[PDB]
DNA sequence: AAAAAGACTT
DNA sequence: GGAAAAATTTTT
DNA sequence: AAAAATTTTTCCAAGTCTTTTT
């Protein structure tokens, strides 16, 4: 049938659903405990270790092959955690991690893997069939007289912490969501769930205010962990369809507040001074707002708003041109952004006045947050936030450079390379870096061996065609004037196959660095993409994934070939 | 306000 | 949503 | 077949921003 949420009368704020009732959560699969024949060691006696111990075990035994099991914190923080989950006389034994033996625990598990992939058809083909029972019991709700489905109706699997970069509580013990820690969500009208046998829920509430089914607090940071709806759900939607409309709200009046900020550089006072120059790195130079975050619970990264002395640096004359400023920090996610940047003079002149007496540890836009930029934002614009300069500067950066590198003489796979080309442009602006894949990017080796191995079919091809117009010569008739026909439609077919695999290879080489992904499905309006779509021919399915094409539904539909965002 | 929470992004 | 796995696929 | 490159689910957190409590 398909549901057109899109066309309906938009949802009055306050109310997010009438009705809502889903079977509840799922939870991890219980611990399989290790045999008769894998041993733990500790001291080099052997040591048979109770079963909430020796999962904590198998939680670090697994890991063993990777390097952050020799960080100190990963093991303090580990070891910890461990002490906890030990009986008294287990307690009273094992003083230290490093005199503990995991390698039998280890090999087990290196060897469970190798055994599932060697695993028969009868087997495989029994999991996959149980699986997709388990996704058309848990996996969808009902919401509002429509069936929608759920995102991660499955809950977090107990195991070690890690995080990324630098953590203070890497290595601690994400411990086991049991149905007393859940808080259901559903209408009064509804059938409640029913909790595993002999268990209750924490608390059964029905918040029409929020979008949630489920929630849980987990142990590690203390934030509340959430099943949402999937993207293809009205909920989903209606909000990003709401998000991309308030990027071109921006729009219409983005060059008055960028010819703002400017002659805010000159002004009085020094909130006002400090407030502009940030405005100024999220626009042009892409930065998130730097929210504050409390020290000794998550790693030590900035943000705009957060940013300190010690992460830039200033230079008069760098390689000819005039006022650069040298960025270096770990953003989000700690991925470092590292820029040289010619800036405007009185910027320059600004950032000395912020550095001034100050200390390399010291915040340099002080007087300033994301609360005290967000209420001047939103008094510039109703609904204005910081990080809707980072949804129109793509948007409208993606429409740009679509405009520019589509040729309409092109073929199919050479526009594709041009969206392609578009979205890396995108992804270089919004800091979307990745480190290229381990011993992964030397198969360029064996990709550059199909297109010149394509030069060898292509160097037949040529000469086939050579003995075309060479026979020509000696009798010229209608049998001869057709091998100039059939063996010149080869030349342009095995060439168009050629052109085809060197477009797809300039693709994994200039977007080796850096990720479509996230630019794609959270900073880009998808109706920029079907617009182009639409334009040139080019079918949907061939730029947007199975995935994609179920979130975006509003966009594929709701659509022209003339979309000016 | 000004932390501390809770709800959605990315 | 990128990085690692697993369910598929193309080269061997 | 059986090693190997490509493709799609399933692991794992870290931000932005609004809403409570203190
Ligand atoms: O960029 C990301 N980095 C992440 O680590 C990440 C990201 C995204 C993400 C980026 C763009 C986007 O559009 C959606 C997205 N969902 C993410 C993550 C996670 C993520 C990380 C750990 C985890 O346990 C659940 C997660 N979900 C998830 O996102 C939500 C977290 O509450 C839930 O819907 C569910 O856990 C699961 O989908």
């Amino acid at each position: 049938q398909k549901w057109k949420w899109w066309e309906e009368e938009r949802y009055p704020e306050g109310i997010k659903w009438k009705f809502l009732e889903h079977k509840g959560p799922v939870f991890a699969p219980p611990y399989e405990p290790l045999p008769e024949n894998v041993k733990f060691y500790y001291d080099g006696k052997v040591m048979k270790l109770s079963p909430k111990a020796e999962e904590v075990a198998t939680f670090f035994a697994k890991m063993l092959d990777h390097e952050y099991t020799t960080k100190e914190i990963f093991r303090k923080n580990f070891f910890k955690d461990w002490r906890k989950e030990m009986t008294n006389e287990e307690k009273n034994i094992i003083t230290n991690l490093s005199k503990c033996d995991f390698t039998q625990m280890s090999q087990y598990f290196k060897a469970q893997t190798e055994a599932r992939k060697q695993m028969s058809k009868e087997e495989k083909l029994k999991i996959k069939e149980e699986n997709e029972k388990l996704l058309k019991e848990y996996g969808f709700c009902i919401m509002d007289n429509h069936k929608e489905r759920i995102a991660n109706f499955k809950i977090e699997p107990p195991g070690l912490f890690r995080g990324r970069g630098n953590h203070p509580k890497m290595g601690m013990l994400k411990r086991r969501i049991m149905p007393e820690d859940i808080i259901i969500n559903c209408s009064k009208d509804a059938k409640v769930p029913s909790p595993p046998p002999g268990h209750k829920w924490k608390e059964v509430r029905h918040d029409n205010k929020v979008t949630w089914l489920v929630s849980w607090t987990e142990n590690i940071q203390g934030s509340i962990k959430y099943i949402m709806l999937n993207p293809s759900s009205r909920i989903k939607g209606e909000k990003d369809w709401q998000k991309y409309e308030t990027a071109r709200r921006l729009k219409k009046c983005v060059d008055k507040i960028r010819n703002q900020y400017r002659e805010d550089w000159k002004s009085k006072e020094m909130k006002v001074r400090q407030r502009a120059v940030a405005l100024y790195f999220i626009d042009k130079l892409a930065l998130r707002a730097g929210n504050e975050k409390e020290e000794g619970e998550t790693a030590d990264t900035v943000g705009c708003c957060s940013l300190r002395v010690e992460h830039i640096n200033l230079h008069p004359e760098l390689d000819g041109q005039e006022y650069v400023v040298e960025f270096d920090f770990l953003g989000k996610d700690s991925i470092r952004y590292y820029n040289k940047v010619p800036v405007e003079k009185r910027v320059f002149k600004n950032l000395q006045l912020f550095m001034e007496n100050k200390q390399p540890e010291d915040d340099l836009f002080d007087r300033l947050n994301t609360g005290i930029l967000n209420k001047h934002l939103q008094d510039l614009m109703e609904g204005l936030t910081a990080k809707v300069f980072r949804t129109y500067n793509a948007s409208i950066t993606l429409q740009q450079q679509l405009k520019e590198l589509t040729a309409p003489d092109e073929n199919i796979p050479a526009k594709i390379l041009s969206y392609n080309r578009a979205n890396r442009a995108v992804a270089i602006l919004c800091n979307h870096q990745r480190a290229p894949p381990k011993t992964f990017e030397k198969s360029m080796m064996n990709l550059q061996t199909k297109i010149d191995a394509k030069k060898e079919q292509l160097a037949d091809a040529r000469r086939d065609l050579k003995s075309a117009k060479a026979d020509a010569k000696v009798m010229k008739d209608a049998k001869t004037k057709k091998v100039v026909e059939s063996k010149k439609k080869a030349v342009q077919r095995l060439e168009e196959q050629l052109m085809k695999l060197e477009v797809q290879a300039t693709d994994r080489e200039e977007n080796k660095q850096i990720a479509l992904g996230t630019s794609k499905l959270s900073y880009l309006d998808p109706r920029i993409t079907v617009a182009w779509c639409k334009k040139w021919g080019v079918p949907i399915e061939k730029i947007y994934n199975k995935t994609q094409r179920e979130k975006f539904a509003w966009a594929i539909d709701m659509a022209d070939e003339d979309y000016e965002f």
